[PDB]
């Protein structure tokens, strides 16, 4: 895991990564996905790579919801799958989960 990198996944969402120094990385994530929440404000991406791979978190502090990347890199793209975990309006726990590819820009 090269530190600093920046990443975009395929939805245009960015991933800056600062530090990895110990097998934490250390990031800033800004959600851009069409019909996501908080889109366009930047959040602290946290979590772990190693040897299995790579997994960070991030959580769009209010719009009350976290989302959880696990993947590995290969050369200059990520590919992960993701759970989503938000509470709806009528207050039920919902989540939601797909893939990305992050793909290296510088």
């Amino acid at each position: 895991l090269p530190a600093p990198s920046y990443w975009k996944n395929e939805r245009g969402s960015e991933l800056l990564i600062w530090s990895a120094n110990s097998g934490t990385i250390q990031g800033t994530f800004t959600n851009h996905a069409q019909g996501f929440a908080c889109q366009g404000i930047p959040y602290p991406a946290a979590g772990s790579v190693s040897p299995t791979g790579l997994y960070f978190v991030v959580t769009f502090a209010q719009c009350n919801s976290f989302t959880r990347w696990v993947g590995t890199i290969k050369g200059s793209q990520m590919p992960t799958s993701w759970t989503l975990f938000y509470v709806d309006n009528k207050g039920k726990p919902s989540r939601l989960k797909g893939g990305d590819i992050f793909t290296r820009v510088w």
